[PDB]
């Protein structure tokens, strides 16, 4: 609880748990004390020992008498635990990090030649503008038998690279020698930035985001990982299914070990890495976490499989029958689906956005070549401004 | 200003005009805009060339909760079966949904 | 290791001053050519 | 298109107060832990995957 | 595959193969071994490549 350092009890607790044992008291009527587990682990059998730890360890070894938490009903913990029917149900699901905040910067429009080719690009505009003057101005021995002046030169030039052509083309030889080098240059130039552009939005398609678990078992490139003693663990370690054995070999033969001791310790984890490592979890995490903030995360494909969760006891405890009972209730009650979306649904402030999906839409957008309106309108405001000036100018004097 | 509109769309295709500004704030806009009219150009068949490789575009349906808010697509289950019945007892809020 | 099929998915990156490098020695041997040329006539025309 | 809308399976089902039901439950629990049902599985769904 | 496809893909004899690849506009792929498979990539009308 926000006061749980000052409160006592039970009090200091609350989630969709709290509220299920809170029903199951009032509807069975016995008191309850809800405790921490003190391992931590949700549960497992050690190798070699036979040893349950956490949830299971608890109930059988008698240290308590009933475990009202999400615990997945699974063969291997039937056979020491009763289980009630099942109050929620879910599966195996995959977390990855978002696949990029990908905008566009608002000059992306150069990208597709480096800056140092834009660099030298106006330095050669610069020397090929300098040299048509200088070549086709200086004394025949009247001398201006052609309009090729610095400011012409510089306009042809300019207007040569943009292949938009030019009021006057040079008439001397060497005049059409600069003219003919800078076209080829500016030829070149161009196709290649048409080129690149192309390869790069062509090459932006096959991105080809990891779903399904599949692609998870075929490539190696995305690490993935399972939370320590949960049954995700023992599902892969059991599972003969191809794609579920070959993550189970990956991620066993993986190092450094991509367990995580607790789900939070995953969470931050798959938040952390870059969009590298991918998290093995149950849907119901998932879609929790994908709902809470940051929000830096999505769920991704369907579930791996179907199971539920339920309320454990120790076997041959006679608090089993009712609590079954009361579950069963509350399922025919839908108080069960009440608390769910009370503690999934009504907690959310979605959001739905950037999911990348239909809203993809190729029509490449005007984010990408907002740099040139505003370009085109700076230049606008600049030529009017340098109208106005020029025109005050040669008024006043 | 009627050459100017002249002017201004037939630079916006590459195709020369027979006029040019002659002066330096028009030789200004005419430059600021040549450069435009080449990045959208350039943008636009780099795009297309995009395109007309590569498929697996559209997608109706994917998070089968669009069915509870789209209309266009009609949706059934098979009569008198069990997933009629679970429609039928759904208290799940989009589940109520597409079963109303 | 291992590639994963033939995927190799990236960015493009931008082109590099190598790449192009070639068109700019051209264009500068182009200036030096003309300037030799404008300078040649000039002085045969001087004579 | 999407994933599963919920979460259940298929049972073989008798008349209630039928003696069939413990031993098919007792069989089907026995394919279950044989794997039985996914060689079976296999060879209805993923044989004829072409 | 080779077991669950239909028609049958084996061919009683070798040239029989052979022939069945040329005239499949390169649809089918004939199993054999590497020796043999040399002598016919250097025959005439040679447009068969392992
Ligand atoms: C976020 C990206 N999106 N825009 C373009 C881009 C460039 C020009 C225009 N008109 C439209 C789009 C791009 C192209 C690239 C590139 C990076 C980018 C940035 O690296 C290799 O080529
Ligand atoms: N709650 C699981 C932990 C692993 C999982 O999320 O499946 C268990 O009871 O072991």
């Amino acid at each position: 609880k926000k006061n749980h350092e000052m409160l006592e009890g039970n009090e200091r607790y609350e989630g969709y748990c709290v509220d299920l044992a809170a029903e199951i008291a009032k509807h069975c009527g016995f008191k309850y004390k809800l405790t921490i587990v003190g391992d931590g682990k949700y549960g497992a059998r050690d190798a070699d020992t036979k040893i349950w730890n956490g949830m299971v360890g608890e109930l059988v070894y008698g240290k308590a008498d009933i475990a009202i938490a999400p615990l997945t009903i699974t063969l291997v913990r039937e056979e020491v635990i009763d289980f009630s029917k099942p109050f929620m149900s879910l599966g195996i699901s995959i977390m990855i990090k978002k696949p990029q905040k990908s905008k566009p910067g608002v000059f992306s429009f150069l990208d597709p030649l480096a800056y140092e080719i834009w660099m030298c690009i106006v330095f050669a505009y610069i020397g090929v503008s300098v040299v048509l003057f200088l070549v086709s101005r200086f004394s025949p021995y009247s001398e201006s038998t052609n309009e090729f002046g610095i400011f012409n030169s510089l306009w042809f030039s300019l207007g040569a690279f943009m292949q938009q052509g030019c009021d006057i083309s040079p008439r001397s030889l060497s005049g059409r020698i600069v003219g003919g080098v800078w076209w080829f240059f500016t030829l070149i130039i161009i196709s290649s930035y048409t080129a690149n552009l192309a390869a790069f939005l062509t090459v932006e398609r096959m991105v080809s985001p990891i779903e399904s678990a599949e692609d998870l078992s075929k490539q190696t490139e995305i690490a993935y990982g399972t939370l320590d003693s949960g049954s995700t663990k023992e599902f892969f370690r059991r599972s003969k299914i191809a794609v579920f054995d070959k993550m189970w070999t990956y991620m066993r033969s993986a190092e450094p070990s991509v367990f995580v001791r607790t789900t939070a310790e995953g969470v931050a984890r798959v938040r952390k890495s870059k969009g590298k490592y991918a998290y093995l979890l149950e849907s119901t995490m998932n879609e929790y976490i994908e709902q809470r903030k940051p929000c830096d995360t999505m769920k991704v494909g369907g579930n791996l499989d179907s199971k539920g969760y339920g309320i454990a006891t120790p076997k041959g405890s006679s608090l089993g029958t009712p609590v079954n009972l009361a579950v069963l209730k509350l399922s025919e009650q839908g108080v069960l689906d009440k608390l769910k979306n009370k503690w999934w649904y009504d907690k959310g402030e979605c959001g739905a956005k950037d999911s990348g999906s239909k809203e993809k839409t190729s029509a490449l957008s005007l984010s990408n070549v907002a740099g040139v309106f505003y370009i085109l309108v700076g230049g606008l405001g600049l030529a009017m401004l340098v109208a106005l000036i020029e025109f005050c100018y040669k008024s006043r004097a």
